[PDB]
């Protein structure tokens, strides 16, 4: 509360931690349906259907220009894009799975560089 704080937490290397997760995101192989945007007038449904869209390439771009305010919106947007692929895709499909194998990959380099 006012002038009562828990110590300092060292926040400095996040900028630099979180860009290194996500080139190691950018060249899994499994990555290739979350690298760019998807095309909102050569897919039906998806406009509509979800409201938030979020990709690797935009989260570079927030990333890169100083819109995330701290690692936790940083993670809420690469969550998004796997919330995102599991709205609109079947389990037992390539892009299902792609993103089902993404999260577990994003989930413990989180784990393992911040927890």
């Amino acid at each position: 509360s006012m002038s009562v704080k828990k110590p300092k937490r060292d926040d400095s290397k996040d900028l630099a931690l979180c860009s290194m997760i996500l080139t190691e995101m950018e060249t899994h192989e499994d990555a290739w349906p979350f690298l760019l945007p998807v095309n909102l007038k050569l897919v039906p449904g998806y406009k509509k259907v979800i409201k938030k869209p979020m990709d690797f390439s935009t989260i570079r771009e927030k990333l890169s220009s100083g819109q995330y305010p701290n690692l936790e919106t940083f993670a809420l947007d690469v969550r998004l894009v796997f919330d995102n692929c599991e709205t609109f895709n079947e389990d037992d499909s390539d892009i299902g799975r792609a993103g089902h194998n993404m999260r577990k990959y994003f989930e413990k380099k989180w784990t393992d560089t911040f927890k």
